[PDB]
């Protein structure tokens, strides 16, 4: 029994976290097989950091102008080269500690495990959405660029985000491991601001779920509702719209259950309206959407890895 | 920028997770060195949940009683023993990963890491507090027992937590690993009294002077307070005795946004008094106590 944001074990992405120090800029990079992951940025000074040619910077950078710090070990760059906005550095030696691993993007509303790191040295590991404007409200200090976010399945890790930079909200941009930004930002210190942000619908009735089946049950109603009636509702809230593929995937915890989702829905329209009237659900007096259906589900069987 | 419930990476702990067998019981073990500590209650057959005589049941069993498996292997048990409610096996191979480690017994209020495991396989990790009547609000099913909570201090892990049981209120319960329970909780599945939960007052105050430091202060009020008025107001909201040792803690971040600990008592004094009026505090719509003066300094510099 209970229910808490829970991150990923992190020892495999821990084995691979190393320091990427180019001219004074330290941040981290992804040392997999014999390649070093990490944000072009890393070749800007503050000055070029303004409106930056990379092609440019990178051309005049040789191998030796990458320090690569992996603890207290020094790895020899013996290649540089871009994919998108990361810089891929070839090195000298196969990291031993390499998991089994892919690439992916996720879709805005997945989660996501975020290993902090400074100076290559993981300080802690938290669970992260991709919130629909594409920011995820992370807790990155200077240094924390190069950041990776991932999952595990059985005994492979899909890395999904590398943090590239903060916004003026706070909030946090990336790009996946191919260097490809989320959302509608560029690397240059600049004006770039969040969109409009949204609730996450599926991710909020999915951990109402989690609630009933923890014994919290006083927002249930005899009540059920129409998905258009519903997403007329959900519109007027900040809600992003909930679709038939969305009913489908919260079929499990319907089932184990037994509230329909439009029943859920019309729980969530209600608490829309009338608010909480004082009480909390799981020890929350908002509206959690940072937990998925295969989230709540994960949690609520204890799968390993 | 930011401020998550954040855990402590928990790659030196996942390398010393084992399963730990005897009859039909399985549950999670710490192998450090040629040691496995695990909850004494893997001995307990079905019938013996209510009045186990431990060293009754721990006499009756040799060595190869206890299957000690890590990962694929099987671990080879030479010696067993017993410390308060923890079972010691002595196995013939040390831990190659062992970690720098130390065993450190928290106080109500402090904060950890827990690794939930599930047959040694390591589920998840979350940042949890020792709350004031000694229990944990933790995420544990079945066969969760054994997972460990710790904090890491450089390359030091300070083990702080066995988990041994759920209250009938769906908290959580376990030792030291020293194997001596926090709070007054017994390994018996006998009706146990699960005290009344207060508010960790020195973590809210900790948590408001994040929320300046990240740039808000719309909860802050020209008043101060005596010591001993704050006390009279905040046991009124189930809130924990703020004493002086709480006030010497917090002048690191007192310092830190000029705000003196009893200017601050003031603003929480009218929180607890107006609520917050749709408002948030640092993403939250309720006073976060499980965050510790030490963890906002470690999260936290503006
Ligand atoms: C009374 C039932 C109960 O305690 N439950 C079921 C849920 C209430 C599990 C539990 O706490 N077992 C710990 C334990 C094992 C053997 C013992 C013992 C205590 O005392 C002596 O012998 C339980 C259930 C779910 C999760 C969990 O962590 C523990």
């Amino acid at each position: 029994s209970g229910f808490r944001k829970m991150a990923f074990p992190s020892g495999k992405v821990e084995g691979c976290m190393v320091q990427v120090t180019c001219g004074t800029t330290t941040l981290n990079g992804l040392w997999l097989d014999d390649v070093v992951y990490c944000p072009r940025h890393v070749i800007c000074t503050s000055e070029d950091m303004l409106n930056p040619n990379y092609e440019d910077l990178l051309i005049r950078k040789s191998n030796h102008n990458f320090l690569v710090q992996a603890g207290n070990v020094q790895l020899r760059v013996i290649g540089h080269s871009m994919q998108n906005c990361v810089l891929k550095l070839k090195v000298d030696t196969a990291n031993p500690k390499t998991p089994k691993y892919k690439f992916v993007r996720i879709q805005p509303g997945q989660t996501f495990s975020v290993l902090a790191c400074y100076n290559g040295s993981p300080s802690g590991v938290y669970q992260c959405a991709m919130r629909p404007n594409f920011t995820i409200k992370g807790s990155f200090l200077n240094g924390s660029c190069g950041s990776v976010g991932f999952n595990i399945d059985y005994d492979c890790v899909s890395f999904c985000y590398m943090h590239h930079m903060e916004l003026p909200t706070g909030v946090h941009a990336g790009t996946d491991l191919e260097g490809n930004f989320y959302g509608p930002f560029v690397d240059r210190q600049t004006a770039q601001a969040a969109g409009t942000d949204t609730t996450i619908t599926v991710n909020v009735l999915a951990w109402l779920y989690a609630a009933v089946i923890n014994g919290d049950r006083w927002f249930l109603n005899r009540f059920t509702t129409t998905l258009n009636d519903f997403n007329l509702v959900a519109m007027k809230y900040n809600y992003e719209p909930l679709t038939q593929d969305h009913v489908d995937i919260l079929g499990p915890l319907s089932a184990q259950t037994g509230i329909a989702v439009l029943d859920m829905c019309a729980s969530l329209k209600e608490l829309l309206q009338n608010g909480m009237n004082g009480r909390t659900i799981l020890g929350s007096a908002l509206l959690e959407d940072e937990f998925t259906p295969f989230d709540v589900v994960r949690q609520c069987s204890g799968v390993t890895f």
